[PDB]
């Protein structure tokens, strides 16, 4: 973590925060790394609200109301100074963190924090004032989640194996405890040590800025890479310096069908390589007048899909008049591959009764109209309650129109 | 605007992501590095970027009733180029990075009918018939309720009025029919993209054409519908990324015969 | 209601406004919620215009217009005196609330007033005042309007 913080640090421009809650330790994280780069060969310069205290090679201007010094008109001022890097207290506003946003583009490295809970909190809290997506993605080097853990004093710290869910955070696995004692005095804890999760900006990382991924798909991406908050204080658990308490605190419908076995182009999950359907419509009417029986005309089931690999594949079972032995018609709600597929459409002995294709000019995916001509017909639906879960079973829905009895 | 000018001696070639193009065949643009003349940044000296809005006839008015920034800012942007694109020319020739431009701020389709010759202005497909629309299909007889036959219909094209319009005028009218005709059509981007659907006709006539045009249209365009004996319809899959998927998936049938093929 | 007062005034942190028109005993409501919390365990702090009245065991700045000494000045030198607790008589403007957000972040928990006719009217007026939206959010614990 030093290492790469040094390198990031060390850098001829760029933006790096320093993230975290109040009484993590931020300063003093950034204070140490200005007293590192503090060389001769560097013009280092602050602004801060107040001076928490001074380091001798170092310019350190405070924020000072009197005049109408402020975070801005401080920034702005040293920016006039020709400084190598710059460290502003924090960047509380948008006009701060827009000329920070510019000092780090024109040639200085900055050096800020915020009051975020995680190393994606600074990355969105930046886009969150009014910093356009992109000036993140070019300018920001990285972010440094940091909090502070009280150290189990070594004098008297109680051994203990974890237990299974314990042991399920992280062969005689034995972690500390907090106890209380005459140096203890009397808590379990004397001084204190940082935790930290260092968020380091690359090539796949400006993308997700750039295109707006979102917390979530860049917490996913950020987890493949880099170690969490979490991992990093459980390995000094590991090591027997704090405790597994003081890290803890601390811490539009979608629809498919499946004709046989002809693979589609579906991206989903649990409905990989079928066909994607965009719209359908399937009926039926009964000629029994009751003005006086009859008989049930079932009509061929219609949908639309994008021209895909299975499109020669319909053409030639069209062409041929080889039926398949079943296809599925599958409707979801909204949300993704976990909600509830709440109508499906089970067809057998299937033929392919026509396919119309085409496009234009100015369309970028080409669609075509396919209708299905069967045999049999099974519908499930399945009921739904007001939050969401399942309402019992699902009724079936099932004819044989060959032979036109119910199935 | 002024924009900080790379440093020729050291700066990096990069190729454009889809954010970055969508601003704006291989894009390469460039980035700012480091260096001992680029001491150390990545960057020596200035240009200018620029946005002269003239005052012309049309600009006179909405100035006088009072349009308004927006409805002035739409008139603005039809006649003179903004100043974010002068930039963004700067950054193709090589001169500033994208980062400093910032800070200071469909699919083709072609046909082939035999050897006669469009107007195609495409770098690969030259000297080809322009393709605006298409429609094509066919229809099964057979039925599961209880043998039929397949009917395949005539291939729809819609294309501008061209130097081939005669020369199709003509085979409808002899009835002589062409050896090949091939429908490609092709992802959006350039001559590099994927062709990922190539309609092959063979022994084809032209069935129709329909011809016109309006009082309004700068380009009069026509409909013709193409018969053929066979056809070969080959779909190119591709990855995530843009890649080819695997080899193309193939439909082949004599229309003639009522074959595979 | 009170159960539910006294664990959002009891937090380490946050803002908490009671809201109503003039004469709808807002202070009476923060004097008794201060009363509440006045331990030897927390360092409760307050600038009023003026003072209602002493409680004992709290300290209890008034704002002098003859130094000019202001609620942006006073919550200002408050803040470094190592409070746990800070309340305002009342968030006027946008340089007293910057200042009321800033101390509900950085781990005081902060007590106001404002003249606003409904619960949402109080966020509704931080929103006009000038703070970003955002900012409300993370900070707000909630509104009493009384």
């Amino acid at each position: 973590n030093h290492d790469n913080f040094r390198r990031l640090i060390k850098r001829p421009h760029g933006i790096i925060l320093v993230t975290g809650p109040t009484g993590s330790g931020k300063s003093t994280t950034l204070y140490a790394g200005l007293q590192e780069l503090n060389s001769s060969e560097r013009n280092i310069l602050t602004v801060e609200d107040p001076i928490e205290f001074d380091i001798d090679g170092i310019g350190q201007t405070q924020v000072n109301p009197r005049v109408d010094m402020t975070f801005a008109r401080g920034l702005r001022a040293i920016l006039r100074q020709d400084p190598d890097v710059v460290m502003v207290g924090e960047i509380r506003d948008l006009e701060t963190a827009q000329i920070a946003v510019q000092a780090s583009l024109t040639g200085h490295l900055v050096m800020s924090t915020l009051h975020t809970n995680t190393a994606v909190g600074a990355v969105t809290r930046l886009r969150d004032m009014g910093i356009e997506p992109f000036l993140i993605s070019s300018s920001l080097l990285g972010v440094l989640a940091q909090r502070l853990v009280r150290t189990l004093c070594p004098d008297c710290k109680e051994p203990y194996e974890a237990d299974k869910e314990q042991r399920k955070l992280f062969e005689p696995l034995i972690l500390y405890r907090a106890t209380g004692c005459p140096k203890c005095n009397h808590k379990g804890y004397r001084g204190r040590t940082g935790i930290h999760e260092l968020l380091l900006v690359d090539d796949a990382l400006q993308e997700l800025i750039h295109s707006e991924a979102g917390e979530q798909a860049m917490e996913k991406h950020i987890r493949a890479t880099t170690p969490s908050i979490r991992d990093d204080g459980l390995d000094k658990v590991r090591q027997g310096i704090t405790s597994l308490e003081e890290v803890m605190r601390v811490t539009a419908v979608d629809m498919f069908i499946k004709i046989g076995d002809v693979k589609g182009e579906s991206k989903d999950k649990t409905h990989a390589e079928e066909i994607d359907v965009l719209a359908w419509s399937w009926g039926m009417s009964q000629s029994g007048s009751m003005h006086m029986a009859g008989k049930v005309n079932v009509q061929d089931l219609s949908f639309t899909k994008y021209i895909d690999k299975s499109t020669p594949n319909l053409m030639m079972a069209c062409s041929s008049g080889k039926h398949y032995p079943q296809a599925k018609l599958t409707i979801r709600k909204a949300g993704g591959e976990n909600q509830v597929e709440y109508l499906i459409i089970t067809l057998k002995e299937v033929l392919v009764s026509s396919v119309s294709t085409g496009g234009s000019g100015g369309e970028d995916r080409l669609t075509e109209n396919v209708t299905l001509n069967f045999a049999q017909v099974q519908v499930d639906y399945q009921p739904q309650k007001a939050d969401g879960a399942k309402d019992g079973g699902p009724v079936k829905y099932g004819w044989n129109i060959r032979q036109n009895v119910q199935a």
